[PDB]
């Protein structure tokens, strides 16, 4: 149907916007601490602690399969990256501090992304 096509066009547009947001957020992780899933070989007990692992590579895979229907779903996954890290790692670690910095600096990006998704519809 024509409606379905229009829908898929919006989704494609959303994906374009979210790809930009994702690139901007990942730039706030220069150390690439969140680039890849935590290695279950190098951290074998990780899943005992964290029930829903997340990382930028996994987000990007979902993104390019057009797997985010709205900004909320994307933000959920971004928040998982940060929140998982701040649980697993202690306050005095380079990992925890990198999550804090990513969350702080990423807020600016997500604040404008929400305005853009709303405005463009
Ligand atoms: C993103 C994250 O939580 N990383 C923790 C970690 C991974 C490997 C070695 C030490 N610590």
């Amino acid at each position: 149907s024509m409606e379905q096509v229009a829908m898929e066009l919006r989704l494609t547009e959303l994906t374009r916007l979210l790809r930009s947001v994702l690139d901007q957020l990942q730039d706030k992780d220069p150390a690439r601490i969140f680039a890849q899933p935590v290695s279950l070989k190098e951290v074998p007990d990780y899943l005992d602690h964290i029930k829903h692992p997340m990382d930028f590579a996994t987000m990007r895979k979902r993104l390019e399969a057009q797997g985010y229907k709205n900004l909320h779903e994307f933000e959920e996954d971004f928040d998982l990256i940060i929140d998982n890290c701040m649980k697993y790692n202690a306050r005095d670690t380079v990992f925890y501090r990198a999550a804090v910095r990513l969350r702080d600096q990423g807020g600016v990006v997500l604040r404008q992304a929400r305005r853009e998704v709303d405005s463009i519809g």
